[PDB]
RNA sequence: CUGUGAAUG
């Protein structure tokens, strides 16, 4: 710190200025807690003047303080005073600060702090100018290290929430390719992007908003992400981040029409494999949850009957998942619907008729199966629950197969 | 006999 400042309480934010040594006061501890509190405070037309010059005037100092661990601060607490100043060098004033980010767009990015500088402009800017940021995202193999980063991956996911999607399709689309959807997937912030950008795509009710031509524009990219979500979707159900990917695809109200095509592409015909994963066994578990009646008939015929028992031992699919690490979950999941169906907690009318007597035709061969394994099953703390799952009812009212 | 996901004072 400057020596003809030790810190004086006297000491103005004009002394400060006039200086020259402001950088000096930026960088430092103290020195930006001084400048922080000072402008918060009434600043003169040229207070203002001064500061836009020295902060975000010059190139150089700017990106110095926009990757300064204490410099960041001012630097965003400036922009905001230079977007709320509607003075006769306003237009100038973020033209230049647009020009200044985008010609350092990609290392910003990756800047633990410069990219909350980006973050705050892509949110206060005027969505005009704030667009133009956007234009300056990479598009090469940048773009995969900007998505699967621990600090740029929410450059992309603040794009996604405050931009419309006209000015970032080219994200979408770079996802959905193949290869770049499998890396990004696959990656502990990757995953975090992709999902961000399906809710965005979602006509769910924080897009009724919409214009229709927007929506159209929004269901289009949806179907686009989609297709390659669900052609890769085995891979993607059984990884430790993507998972959560195909859980929320499933789920979803709103995707309902690509729960149906998730289900019956990638998970009918593996569910005795899927339910013994550690991963995807809580994808087959959502599944069941929200899987449309027709399908999910499908879904408890294939595991009662969709595979031919042990041959030695009898050994059938429902014995395997039932005491399983991890197919035991499904199990419950399965008993719990039933039992929610047949007491009234869940309805049972679907495509003309009323599945209320297939429900019972479940229940009934989860409870003689329950019954007839009970003293194995007690000893365990899934057994348990599913005893006492059916004794409520009752008061009120990996190892693979050969396949069918 | 319980089972998995984000970076600044």
């Amino acid at each position: 710190l400057p020596t003809w400042s030790l810190m004086r309480s006297r000491l103005s934010l004009s002394e400060v200025l006039d200086s020259g040594d402001l950088m000096k006061f930026a960088v430092d501890k103290t020195g930006c807690q001084f400048l922080e509190k000072a402008v918060k405070g009434s600043l003169t037309s040229y207070q203002k003047f001064q500061l836009f010059e020295q902060v975000i005037g010059r190139k150089d100092d700017f990106l110095k303080l926009s990757t300064n661990i204490f410099g960041n601060y001012l630097v965003q607490s400036v922009i905001g005073i230079s977007l709320a100043t509607n003075d006769d060098g306003y237009t100038k004033r973020q033209e230049k600060l647009k020009n200044f980010i985008s010609s350092q767009m990609t290392d910003m990015c990756l800047d633990k702090f410069a990219c909350r500088v980006i973050q705050s402009s892509l949110q206060n800017m005027d969505l005009s100018l704030a667009c133009k940021l956007v234009q300056a995202l990479p598009r090469d193999a940048r773009l995969i290290a900007i998505c699967v980063d621990q600090n740029a991956n929410h450059v992309i996911q603040k794009v996604v929430a405050v931009i419309p999607l006209k000015n970032w399709e080219f994200i979408v689309d770079f996802v959905a390719t193949p290869e770049h959807l499998r890396q990004i997937c696959s990656d502990k912030y990757g995953c975090r992007v992709v999902q961000t950008i399906i809710e965005k795509l979602t006509a769910d009710s924080m897009n009724v908003d919409l214009t229709s031509a927007a929506q159209n524009l929004r269901e289009r990219a949806l179907q686009r992400l989609m297709t390659s979500v669900t052609n890769r979707c085995q891979e993607l159900a059984t990884n430790e981040y993507a998972n959560y990917i195909i859980q929320h695809i499933v789920s979803n109200d709103d995707l309902a029409v690509y729960r149906e095509c998730i289900i019956e592409k990638c998970l009918m015909r593996n569910l005795l494999s899927l339910s013994q994963e550690k991963f995807a066994s809580h994808v087959v578990e959502k599944a069941f949850l929200h899987a449309p009646l027709e399908l999910l008939a499908e879904m408890m015929d294939e595991i009662f009957d969709g595979y031919i028992p042990h041959p030695d031992t009898g050994k059938d699919a429902l014995d395997i998942m039932m005491f399983h690490q991890f197919g035991n979950y499904v199990v419950q999941c399965m008993l719990t619907i039933c039992c929610d169906a047949v007491s009234g907690r869940r309805q049972t009318k679907e495509g003309g008729y009323d599945h209320a007597i297939s429900f019972q035709d479940w229940l009934k061969k989860l409870h003689s199966r329950v019954t007839k394994e009970r003293h194995r099953l007690s000893r365990f703390s899934s057994g348990k629950k599913m005893i006492e799952t059916l004794a409520n009812l009752r008061s009120t009212h990996s190892l693979m197969l050969e396949p069918r």
